[PDB]
């Protein structure tokens, strides 16, 4: 009944003009508040429309009508991540037979597991910091990366990545940051089979190789003796119970890759931005450390202590919600439908969800949408069911949900309970995109509560 | 306090590269929000010291210590407007000259005289806004800069740009970008005698040839064909006291670009940085509204009506305060001193006053810095004496501040009269740096109130 | 009428002493603008334009194309591909127009386009 | 009736990155080297052949069959030269009323016109040299084009452009070259709505004005004479009685100041190249024009008898033909050669300086400068010399280029001795014509009086 509005268009290259920036998620941010709730955005051969309303992604997360789609941003991902939870189509083998077998691995009885291997990553953070001297400061994404990925890397495959041990990042992420950033630009490329990306190519492939090299050392150190009960253990030994197999060689090793990436890179960002929000709400801050400094009563914290840091949680979720560090998840309609009753889908077409639009919908957050008020997330049941998606929808929703908010509490409960935090600074917010989103060059000065570990 | 402080430095390129951004005065805004009141910055060649802090500006703006210096920038600048005013050093012959004979254009005795021509241009203004279809927009910046050029045309040389009556900019505004566009890429060539710089040593000249032919054709209506008491009438006529002799023409000619840049390029932005506030702020507009329902009372205003309208020039001022469009200004020592008890300054050494800085400074402005509170300037007494320095500083300051002030508040007034303004984009300020600032995208949509003119 | 009449006088008396007029270009600014204000309520603005509107410039286009088919001997030679396209070209900007002058009207009058 | 080759494809872009040198035409040369008498050659919308061979250049130079086509490269040339006639359509209203309108303006009689103003500016360029100090040189494609500009200039507008009086190219050719350049540079963009280019596209009408207002400027100096510019205002189409539209003027004007001048700036600077690397040739033409040339200024008739400097002449645009390529359709479907079918509307392009290079027709030594080749004009097989295009499209400035380059080059052998001081290496720069770039010489003066 409406047409569906569209920006400007550049002939023959229809709308990809227009996100041939560094920051493409924060331009169709810019395009959806000039054209509304939902736009159609044309590429030479592919063609996608942008929901923002908290109205039309109430539909989109309808299972029945829609299911999880490969945006061409995970297409190019595929190309490393292969056939892991998070790039495969719902209706592959690999992905309901690789969720059976690795659900468990995220179930409450496993956080108890990981929580020591937690403790032990995050006490090397603050010691990290305990040993600046006075005049040096803290890059706050640079020293989260580290934390995160030896997380992720203790309690998923009991690998030490030890970057707390290191000049600047690890290899693997010096190469990944390449190979998702290679991934975001090749989203620009009018003909990509040009001669002038050979170099990016040869590039791609030998940052693919890198990544792989590591997961031959993560599965060689492990069949080299093996009583874990981690998630490398379910990888290998966990038979699914629908087929009665495990997974394939091939698939375990595109899964660590999954896990190693999405579930630190996520994490680091968010833990960037809540502290960000911290040094610049200097009012949540303060009763932020009040609380941990009250629950954080033992040299360590226990599982059941930070399950206890309210506060700190609606922080982080309030942080999230202006920034999720995914942006966007795209979904495709399983069989011709029409949106909103306005505008008619064929099956198959394409729809994204531009979280931090839906973050932003005044009618269901209202008029302060930029404001970081933790308190929206006090009593959680007053949210609109689709109005807080940092996590995607559904069955194809995070699978490290609990397990990062677990991760991300724990950290900023002790950075609380042991620091002040100054920005010295002034920081203006810069917003890098590879593919997910951080603060880029965040820095802050930390004089120490002189608290012992 | 002895040492001083500097950022990164580059091999034998210095901190030239800190610069390399199309915004260099906010780039250098955060060099001295890490570095403090004063740093030192070296380029090939080259070397200033930047301030910040009210307690230094206050020293430098001590005009028997310090006289206003030609900054790099202006001695590019110097290639087109010459020997004028702005572009001219304190102790050369055509400056004490050129501001004697000209100080009388710029009496509010003279302000009068230009009131009707002044009203002529805004008129057309608010005529082209009323004459919108409904779903049209309005590019402030871009019409700003056709109301302020026309003016100074109209008032100082009785010439007509008829920039209402151009789709494009004028053919004078597109060569004047790309002259002070050449102008600040300039500041970053490590080897201005590059090959690689030919066509920007061509394309630079090109529009230098535009200017001129533009300054011919006014000479041309004016010193043959007619009796105006105008600016140029003052060119042509006025006498030195000392010498007895009126201005060469060579120099009348530099006077009359240095009038049609400096005289409505700096006012365009204030302009549109005054209505960006104003629809970001939509309390102080509609206070703003309210005083100009109330004082123009006419079908068009009056000298004494514009006099005034005391809560707008307080906007312009807050405006104004926040991004000084002309964003900075030089000076050098003129014996040896030492600056702050701390710092020693051989004679020669140049200073660059960071006016955008200046004007954040907490302990003079308070905690609030940032937020944009016309009551502020309530009884403009209060306000200590180098704290606000948007015009320059001592002979050497801008001799067309009641002209600006004059020209900005009336054509404000009459857009709140005549409009409601949407910011129906929900802009974000991204501001353009030439040597000049404004904002880059700033859109608005208005509704006419339907008052007669 | 007298709305666009008076821009254009004021057009005429805000030229330069030295400038001219070209008459037809400034004539079809007035009366392209009378058929809009007075037909469908619409500004097409021309005096606001230093180059002609580009309805304007695709009308006179497509209207030079159907005379210029006339002559025509072999209308199936490659020399009128690019015509073939341009009069398609001209002829989207035309209908482009008037649906931004048909959608202009379902917001808001008693003129020719309500009836 | 087998399939024709293709050099290396790049999934959608076709063959368009072979081209991404800024010398395409010599990378179509090794292509033809690479593959033979004839290949396809695709770009993202188009589609051609070009062909290497006079086998099949033959029937393509048939009229019966194939018509000129506008290439990729006239039709944007066609952006600022229009209908004129190097850049219409043959069936289109003006090729056919100003061919029959311009062609008094060419003929062998109107050259004896041309011969006084022609002389005037050679004698000019004798004595710029004449006047150099012992340490400068020359810029020999320079002040060529001085002098071919100023040439076409005087002999068909009775305009003076004094690029003589100018120490920098002169307006209208600095902005012609950056036109032209455009021109070339588009048949490499693969989406030229890109907003890269808007600077190049704002540039390129800024050139434009450039060469329209330099015409206006010739048309109001008229408005005395029988010159070229009469004809184009006074002409009558014998069907209809009307004169050329002022519009088609002005790109009949352009049309000649750009093809009047460039091929033959390049002409005779690739002779003075193949000239100062043979010394021999050099010298035995310098004895033909020392012998020809008695008078102080030459007259008509002794540039008719200075047969070796036009054989130089002929074998010079012979390996470097100036203006390098001609492009056909295919009327009707046909099959060429017998093996490779078109159908109609199948475009061909002819690759002139590898059909001169056809070791089956001038010998196993192709790649040498022998003007003595051309010492018999009539044992050359039709259609293998090919430099001023083809049939009714052909060059209608064929003898006006022949007689001027050939009475500029006869001064200069007269009354200079050349160096190639220093060891030029030959670099073909190509607008969409060719020129060498950088070449100089040094000239010492016979210290003959004019
Ligand atoms: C380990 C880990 C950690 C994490 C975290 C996170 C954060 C912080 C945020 C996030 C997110 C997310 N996720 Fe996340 N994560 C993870 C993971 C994951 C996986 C495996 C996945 C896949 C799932 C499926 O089913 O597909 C995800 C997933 C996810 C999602 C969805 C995607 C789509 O497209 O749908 C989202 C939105 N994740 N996340
Ligand atoms: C007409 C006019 C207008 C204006 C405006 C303005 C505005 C809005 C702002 C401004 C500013 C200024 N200025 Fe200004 N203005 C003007 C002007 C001027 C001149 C002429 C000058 C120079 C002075 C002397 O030195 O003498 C100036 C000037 C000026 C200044 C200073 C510069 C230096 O380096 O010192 C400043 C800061 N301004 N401004
Ligand atoms: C004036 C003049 C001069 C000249 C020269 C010359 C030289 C040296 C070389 C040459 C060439 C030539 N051409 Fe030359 N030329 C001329 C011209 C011409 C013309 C107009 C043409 C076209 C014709 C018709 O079509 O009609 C030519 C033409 C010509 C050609 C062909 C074209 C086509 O496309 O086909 C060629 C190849 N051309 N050329």
């Amino acid at each position: 009944i409406k047409e569906m509005p569209q920006p400007k268009t550049f002939g023959e290259l229809k709308n990809l003009p227009l996100l041939n920036t560094d920051k493409p998620v924060q331009a169709l941010m810019k395009i959806a508040d000039e054209l509304g709730e939902i736009f159609k955005f044309e590429a030479p051969g592919r063609v996608t429309r942008y929901l923002s309303s908290q109205r039309l992604i109430k539909e989109a997360c309808d299972e029945s009508r829609f299911d999880k789609n490969l945006s061409q941003a995970l297409k190019f991902v595929r190309d490393f991540a292969g056939d892991g939870l998070f790039t495969s189509w719902t209706h592959e083998k690999n992905w309901k037979k690789a969720h059976n077998i690795l659900l468990p691995s995220f179930s409450q009885q496993a956080m108890k597991g990981y929580h020591a291997m937690m403790v032990d990553i995050a006490v090397q953070l603050v010691q990290k910091w305990e040993r600046l001297n006075a005049d040096e400061h803290i890059e706050v994404p640079e020293d989260m990366t580290r934390l995160t990925l030896d997380t992720i890397g203790l309690c998923g495959f009991n690998y030490r990545f030890n970057s707390f041990y290191r000049d600047q990042p690890h290899p693997f992420i010096t190469s990944m940051v390449r190979a998702l950033d290679e991934a975001m630009n090749k989203l620009q490329r009018a003909n990509p089979d040009d001669p002038a990306y050979d170099e990016n190519k040869r590039q791609f492939q030998e940052d693919i190789k890198v990544m792989n090299d590591l997961v031959d050392k993560i599965i060689a150190d492990r069949k080299a003796s093996e009583q874990s009960d981690d998630l490398l253990t379910h990888m290998l030994n966990g038979k699914d119970p629908e087929t009665g197999e495990p997974l394939d060689d091939e698939n375990i090793r595109y899964q660590i890759i999954t896990f190693l990436i999405a579930g630190h890179e996520t994490v680091s960002g968010w833990l960037s931005f809540a502290l960000y929000f911290l040094v610049k709400n200097p009012h949540v801050l303060q009763k932020a450390a009040e609380e941990a400094a009250r629950v954080l009563v033992d040299p360590v914290p226990s599982y059941k202590q930070v399950k206890q840091l309210k506060y700190v949680g609606m922080v982080l979720n309030e942080a999230i919600r202006l920034w999720p560090t995914a942006p966007a998840f795209s979904l495709y309609a399983k069989e011709d439908t029409v949106l909103g009753g306005e505008y008619p889908l064929e099956k198959g077409d394409e729809l994204m969800v531009l979280i931090p639009q839906l973050h932003r919908d005044k009618t269901i957050w209202g008029d302060d949408v930029e404001e970081f008020r933790p308190e929206r997330f006090e009593n959680p049941s007053a949210i609109p069911q689709h109005a807080f998606k940092p996590f995607g929808n559904g069955q194809r929703a995070c699978i490290g949900q609990q397990f990062s908010l677990h991760e991300a509490t724990l950290v900023l409960g002790m950075m609380l309970k042991h620091f002040d935090f100054e920005d010295h600074t002034n920081y203006e917010l810069d917003i890098k995109e590879t593919l997910t989103l951080k603060p880029e060059g965040f820095v802050v000065k930390a004089k120490s509560k002189k608290i012992p570990l």
